[PDB]
């Protein structure tokens, strides 16, 4: 009296799902690395200060969240996910779309020839002490939503290993 | 007479190692998203063309690979890793150190007030049909090295679940 095939499939499934979620979490976290580059140039010894001219960096962030967005779109579709987890996915996807919509709507500010440090922070820096009025707020919401989904996905992996 | 607990620990350890590896592969792949942004502004409908002024975007990529490099430096140190995997990690960390070294070395090209698209491509765009002479070559190497590490890491997870 025991049971292995079903338990094995359950760990495989839960791990496969966590993989997709983890990949999305990494991408979102990575905007924090891009924010460190606001107003920075590559110099002889690493990043040094060279304020402003940030547009293409924000474009980078936008490109990354685009990929997040596309990945979640595809996750939303996976078969055999619990209603629960599908909901947590939708919350992330909504947050991601939100960020992209906000950024687009601030084209005049974020796409101009010289986006100043302050404004770049309002788009992509979650520790921004300024207004978070050009993406940052939406980025915080995304971070909260993906942290929730990842917590759930990893919980399932743990449960599937210990139900062993 | 199989030892549920040793099998369980091995799944857990292999999965935690893959988690770290996977997070590094995603950070490296993300450079491909950033490259899509070279010479693009955020516009009312998404990225649109706005040539050049790419320095801060390259800084972004630089920042991201710093994070990769740091993560691998920590991985290198994990206890209980097989010599084989350790070697596979070293190949990745070497490649990321290489990238940062090359970028730094091309400061006069990459940190100037107007880095043109072509140049940006030679740093951070692995499908660049131009020279790969300011980072791209090293980024391609990094890509190969982490793909190999990831393949190994994921193989171990599947072995660990299958050994079950
Ligand atoms: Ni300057
Ligand atoms: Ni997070
Ligand atoms: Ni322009
Ligand atoms: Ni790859």
């Amino acid at each position: 009296v025991i049971d292995l095939a079903t338990i094995t499939k359950n760990i495989t499934d839960a791990v496969a799902f966590a993989k997709s979620v983890k990949d999305v979490h990494t991408l979102v976290k990575s905007i924090d690395e891009l924010a460190k580059a606001i107003g920075k140039k590559i110099g002889a010894n690493g990043l040094e200060t060279d304020a402003d001219k940030n547009a293409k960096l924000i474009s980078g962030a936008y490109s990354v969240i685009s990929a997040v967005d596309t990945k979640l779109a595809s996750l939303e579709k996976k078969v055999g996910i619990s209603d629960d987890l599908k909901g947590k996915i939708t919350t992330v996807k909504n947050a991601s779309t939100s960020f992209l919509t906000k950024a687009k709507s601030k084209t005049a500010d974020l796409g101009k020839d010289d986006v100043k440090d302050a404004d770049a922070k309002t788009a992509i820096d979650i520790a921004d002490t300024g207004a978070k009025d050009k993406g940052a707020e939406e980025l915080i919401k995304l971070n909260t939503a993906i942290d929730a989904l990842l917590t759930s996905a990893e919980a399932a992996v743990t449960a599937a290993i210990n139900a062993l």
